């Protein structure tokens, strides 16, 4: 299991543009388009991810494409933020996965928001950190993947995806 594995169950696979949990104009494997209601907004945001006139749709290559450059951006902006680089470097390669996974979802400064949580998996305290992750909107809205995150985060091990 992998990065690429966990969040392809996460965010699933759809290749006609579809609205997220947030109601959000999406596609492929969790691509956020765009926050604007307009579904023409959307598709004109997508032809300009892919290259061409999609009329709404894509093909596995394409979805896989924008996928893995949406993975590839959320490693680098762990990286550059000063917030969440410390933490990264102080996971384990599992744990890793769960916080790209967090960023590729809601965005790096919300997850730099996670003050708290952060400062409890540096210190490797990951009961604590797994109870004060939950007590937020997160949890609450999208509450199977959040658990899923969370145990990762906690056990360290893929148990949760297997
Ligand atoms: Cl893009
Ligand atoms: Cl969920």
């Amino acid at each position: 299991m992998n990065i690429f594995e966990m969040l392809r169950i996460d965010e699933g696979l759809r290749l006609k543009i579809y609205k997220d949990t947030e109601g959000y104009y999406t596609i492929g494997i969790g691509h956020l388009l765009t926050k604007s209601p307009s579904l023409n907004a959307a598709k004109s945001e997508l032809d300009k991810a892919i290259g061409r006139n999609t009329n709404g749709v894509i093909t596995k290559d394409e979805a896989e494409k924008l996928f893995n450059q949406d993975v590839d951006a959320a490693v680098r902006g762990i990286l550059r933020n000063a917030k969440l680089k410390p933490v990264y470097d102080s996971l384990d390669a599992v744990r890793r996965a769960s916080l790209i996974n967090m960023v590729f979802q809601m965005g790096e400064t919300g997850v730099a928001g996670f003050t708290n949580s952060l400062r409890m998996l540096q210190q490797k305290r990951w009961d604590e950190a797994a109870v004060n992750l939950a007590k937020s909107r997160w949890y609450n809205q999208t509450p199977n993947r959040a658990k899923r995150v969370i145990t990762t985060f906690r056990t360290g091990t893929w148990d949760a995806y297997k």
